[PDB]
């Protein structure tokens, strides 16, 4: 069967990051669901693109398990995710069914938290790294894209194929990575 | 004043050869205008991610001329663009008044269709390079950006933020180039 990616969308949340990664994923031949985090209204990002959500979180959720959650920056977007109480939620529920959690930016932040994958080797954008750390409840990452267990993270918008085709390579595989990879024109 | 860009989103338009250009040109200051070729109304994109214009092509062509005007990619949303007498009627007038016109990967067949800037060195996906080059009315490139005069091109989603950093340097600067590209974290 199909692979399947949950992105919560946030008003507030990078775009570009947001964008990139479903994308890319669905390229690659999984089922992603753009699940808005206040209802299924159009989300306003950080840099006003409007983006339409498939399905609100509150029905995404109750909609099977997913093989990935994916966790877009923005400052906004990922100030809105760490406030919410069903991304607490599905977020730890994602750790308990061993599946994997990807963040980018200052997306990792909601990962503090709602306290998810403490001791883990992480990586955020330069300007979240102070507010990440916090506690030392992680050990930081100078490296583009960090994969440790099941926690992805990655840098910023500049790192968004890196993270989005990292994600693909672990749900499909490195020959699906790189069957996707060719077309776009990356470095 | 700030500069303004009109980007023209069509249903089949790559959203993230969408979403790139407006974000970072956004960042750098510029007054964009999402329009949609068909109207106000959601636009899906290739990769089905939906989209909500700003305006209408209608409504925005209203307002003022452009610096630029952009035309992402995407198969089908190349299609609507180059058989769009709207469209016809944009390009040809921004190339009169000497505004900037930039396509990306698929998007420059656009310029084919409505014989714009012909005689330009101008580059697009490889997938797209017959197409483009079908009676030898340009000079073909390889460079992941070209820029020929008022004529710039780019060649795919992974060129997307060469491509809008140049834009965005044609417009306003090196410096607000250079400022908007290092919290990117790209290459």
């Amino acid at each position: 069967a199909s692979k399947r990616a949950l992105v919560i969308l946030a008003k507030g949340a990078e775009e570009m990051e947001t964008v990139i990664p479903v994308d890319v994923m669905r390229r690659a031949g999984i089922k992603v669901t753009v699940a808005g985090l206040a209802g299924k209204d159009p989300v306003q990002c950080s840099r006003d693109v409007v983006i339409c959500p498939d399905a609100s979180l509150e029905d995404a959720k109750k909609e099977g398990p997913y093989d990935v959650v994916v966790l877009p920056g923005g400052n906004l977007g990922a100030q809105n995710l760490s406030e919410s109480a069903a991304v607490k939620e599905i977020l730890k529920e994602q750790e308990n069914r061993k599946g994997l959690i990807a963040a980018i930016c200052a997306g990792p932040t909601a990962l503090l938290a709602h306290e998810i994958g403490f001791g883990s080797k992480v990586t955020t954008h330069p300007l979240a790294r102070d507010k990440m750390m916090n506690g030392g409840h992680y050990t930081y990452s100078e490296n583009r894209v960090e994969k440790d267990g099941l926690i992805l993270t990655s840098r910023g918008p500049g790192t968004s194929f890196e993270f989005a085709l990292a994600i693909v390579e672990a749900l499909n595989g490195k020959e699906v990575a790189a069957q996707v990879k060719a077309p776009l024109v990356l470095k």
